[PDB]
């Protein structure tokens, strides 16, 4: 019931299984010491004596591997390609590797030289490897490890991210995107608290499929968890549509400015319900930002959108592909 089964050196190796898998193991040169035969099975999770114990919005995203020999300690790390059936996008939820080491106890895949390195973890090999963003369009995850624990399997579940915040105030900053910045003054929440500034970026391939050239989007800004209040206003920077920061249409100042500023307040993990708020708040051009206040925290979105009166709707009709 092996996906793959081969034989590896020092030399290194690489094989494929069935199109109707995907699976792909890359192992690169100097590696692996002596003859190795490298496998891979699929594990049924109805199988398994205690499976991965999922909290609420967590969720299964690949098929459990159980890469063999067990207990394989590489050299310097080896690549594994699988894909993945998760049933979002970008968003509220994330893709993380579990492993477990002897089937009891599910962890985070740890992997200290992982992306950023792929080059130099191909010790010299003759092998492509995809961008985050060509795998991200083919639905393909990339395990990156020295070794092989019992099983690996692709979860799907909320951003873990956060900061804490207490009456002293401080900033938060998005880890996606550098400008995105929410500024908490003294006093806007009476305890130390939990937050997080989630920005999901755009892609304008998205933008045009759907919109054509009718409108440009700033990211994604959502201040989370949503439905709080704060005592004080919170400052937020969002970077402009990129047609805005190019060359701005209008002013930004009028009730009629092309530059509409989006709100949804709904919780709910990816759900949104947009509604056009330009002109309810003063917003302040700098740094090729817009900076505005909130005293609520909500999902918050620009639109450099001519057709005006169609915002809403364009941003409804992309929010739900995103």
């Amino acid at each position: 019931g092996f996906l793959v089964s081969f034989m590896v050196d020092a030399r290194g190796g690489s094989m494929r299984g069935s199109r109707h898998n995907g699976l792909r193991v890359v192992i690169p040169p100097r590696t692996c010491a002596a003859p190795t035969r490298i496998t891979c099975r699929l594990v049924k999770p109805q199988k398994l004596s205690t499976p991965p114990p999922l909290a609420e919005e967590e969720g299964l995203a690949s098929r459990i591997i159980a890469l063999g020999p067990t207990g394989a300690q590489f050299l310097s790390p080896v690549i594994v390609e699988i894909p993945h059936f998760a049933s979002h996008g970008r968003g509220d939820r994330e893709l993380v590797v579990l492993r477990s080491e002897n089937g009891s106890v599910w962890k985070e895949h740890r992997s200290r030289y992982g992306e950023s390195y792929l080059d130099q973890i191909l010790n010299g090999m003759d092998e492509e490897l995809g961008s985050l963003e060509e795998l991200e369009k083919k639905r393909v995850c990339r395990i990156i490890t020295t070794d092989f624990p019992l099983y690996f399997v692709i979860m799907s579940r909320l951003c873990q991210d956060y900061d804490i915040i207490g009456p002293e105030g401080g900033s938060l900053k998005s880890k996606l995107v550098p400008l995105v910045q929410a500024t908490f003054p003294e006093n806007a929440v009476t305890k130390r608290v939990k937050l997080a500034l989630q920005a999901q970026p755009v892609p304008d391939e998205l933008v045009t499929k759907l919109l054509g050239n009718q409108a440009t989007f700033s990211p994604i800004v959502t201040v989370e968890p949503r439905r709080r209040k704060f005592h004080r206003p919170i400052g937020l920077r969002i970077p402009l549509p990129p047609s805005w920061t190019d060359n701005p249409r209008d002013s930004g100042e009028g009730d009629t400015t092309s530059l509409r500023l989006l709100c949804s307040v709904i919780g709910g993990t990816d759900q949104a319900q947009w509604e056009d708020i330009t002109g309810t708040t003063k917003l302040v051009y700098a740094n090729e930002c817009a900076n505005f206040t909130t005293n609520v925290s909500a999902r918050f979105w620009l639109s450099d959108c001519p057709r005006t009166a169609e915002a809403v709707n364009f941003a409804t009709l992309l929010y739900k592909e995103l």
